[PDB]
């Protein structure tokens, strides 16, 4: 019948507007905490370049490439 | 002869005696029939409308007009 074909057409376009929750938030976010994670694990060096007296150069860095560019 | 004359014309008597079988039913049933189903037709988009939401004004028919009133 036509109307079941209707009543099925009516609920096809009910799910296709379902709200969307504005994930943009919550991605940024966990990136912006990992770089909080890998610029701080570098605190632990740079302390202990500026306790020992070695000058920039001469400061190693364990640092490996992260594709957030740090 | 005239007997034959008047049998044709006792013939053409009972000819035109018949019985007329009442024929207002079937065209009535008939007209009522398709009346049913042209206000049938309209139940598929009034009950899209009730189950959308929307106003009276807001809903839209496709319907034409009837040739009978109903």
């Amino acid at each position: 019948t036509l109307i079941e074909l209707m009543i099925v057409v009516a609920i096809i376009g009910i799910l296709a507007a379902i709200a969307i929750p504005q994930y943009q938030n919550y991605i940024a976010k966990s990136q912006v905490s990992r770089v909080m994670s890998e610029t701080g694990s570098l605190k632990t060096v740079i302390e202990t370049c500026i306790l020992d007296g070695k000058t920039a150069a001469n400061c190693e860095l364990g640092w490996t490439n992260s594709n957030l560019l740090g």
